[PDB]
C-alpha cells in the first residue's frame, strides 16, 4: 500500500560533496536515521549506504545511493526489486532548484524536472513514486547550476533549509502510517518564517 516502506535520500559520496546543496536528500536521511536510531552501514552489493528500522510502529528501509548522483538508478532498482518494494511505498528525498531554500513539499509523480538524479531512476521503476522536494533555490545564471548544486550554501539559506527538513521530520510518522495527503497537506504548508 501507500505506507512508505523505503526512504532514498539523494547525493554524492565523498566528504568534498557531503556540505553541498545536490545533497539535501543525504541531509534529510541522515537526519531522520539518527532521530529513529536506524543505522546506516555500507551496502555494497547495492553500491550504497542503507539501514533498516522501526519508524513508528512500522518497517522502513533507508538507502543512500554511492554511485554518484547521475548513477543513482545503480542502486534504488537493483534495491527495491530485491525487497520487492512497489514504487508507491518509496519516498525519495532530494533538492529542489524550483524552490527556495526553506521550502519543503511532497510530490507523488511527475517527472525528474531536470534532476540528474531522479533521471537516473525514472525509467526503471516508472514515475509514481513520492519526492521530498527540499528546496534549495536557483542560482542567478542558468548555466550557474552545476556550480550551484555541487556548491555549498551560505550559511542563511542553510539555516532556511536545516529548519525545513527538521519540520519534515516531525511529519514522516504521517508517510510510514500510509497517510500521504496528510502528510502532504502538514509538509507542504510549512513556512520557514
Ligand atoms: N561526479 C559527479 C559530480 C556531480 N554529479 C551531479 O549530479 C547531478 C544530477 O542532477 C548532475 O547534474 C551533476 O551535477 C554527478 O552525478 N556525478
Amino acid at each position: 500500500m501507500s505506507n512508505i516502506s523505503l526512504i532514498v535520500g539523494l547525493g554524492n559520496p565523498g566528504s568534498e560533496y557531503a556540505q553541498t546543496r545536490h545533497n539535501a536528500g543525504f541531509w534529510f536521511v541522515e537526519q531522520l536515521a539518527d532521530k529513529y536510531g536506524i543505522t546506516l552501514k555500507n551496502d555494497p552489493k547495492f553500491h550504497g549506504i542503507s539501514g533498516r528500522g522501526n519508524i513508528e510502529g512500522h518497517d522502513v528501509r533507508l538507502l543512500l545511493p554511492m554511485t554518484y548522483m547521475n548513477r543513482s538508478g545503480q542502486s534504488v532498482v537493483p534495491f527495491s526489486k530485491f525487497y520487492q518494494i512497489a514504487p508507491e511505498a518509496i519516498l525519495i528525498a532530494h533538492d529542489e532548484l524550483d524552490m527556495n531554500p526553506g521550502v519543503i513539499r511532497l510530490k507523488t509523480g511527475g517527472g525528474h524536472g531536470g534532476h540528474n538524479g531522479l533521471r537516473d531512476i525514472v525509467p526503471h521503476i516508472g514515475p509514481n513514486f513520492h519526492r521530498l522536494r527540499i528546496g534549495i533555490g536557483h542560482p542567478g545564471s542558468k548555466e550557474r547550476v552545476s556550480g550551484h548544486v555541487l556548491g555549498k550554501a551560505p550559511s542563511n539559506e542553510q539555516s532556511l533549509m536545516d529548519g525545513a527538513i527538521d519540520h519534515a521530520l516531525s511529519k514522516v510518522k504521517l508517510l510510514v502510517q500510509g497517510q500521504v495527503p496528510q502528510a502532504m497537506n502538514q509538509i507542504n504548508a510549512y513556512k520557514p518564517a
